[PDB]
């Protein structure tokens, strides 16, 4: 369930630069915050499949997809 209700927050929950776009520079900070010591295959491997735009970040579209009610 949850719906876009939780997804909306998640986006910001992940956004630490208040820009409306997540980046790798932040991702790592997200992991180290929830448990560093994470292989590099978890930062890119995750972003890659979450970077349909291939810009090095996430959007309100791709994010809403990869963020199908996470956390
Ligand atoms: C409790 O322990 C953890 C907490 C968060 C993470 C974590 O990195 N998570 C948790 C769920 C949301 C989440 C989303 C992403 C993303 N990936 N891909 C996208 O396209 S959007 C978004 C930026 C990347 C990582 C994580 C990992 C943990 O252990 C493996
Ligand atoms: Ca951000
Ligand atoms: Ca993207």
């Amino acid at each position: 369930g949850k719906s876009e209700e939780e997804l909306s927050d998640l986006f910001r929950m992940f956004d630490k630069n208040a820009d409306g776009y997540i980046d790798l520079e932040e991702l790592k900070i997200m992991l180290q915050a929830t448990g560093e010591t994470i292989t590099e295959d978890d930062i890119e491997e995750l972003m890659k499949d979450g970077d349909k735009n291939n810009d090095g970040r996430i959007d309100y579209d791709e994010f809403l997809e990869f963020m199908k009610g996470v956390e």
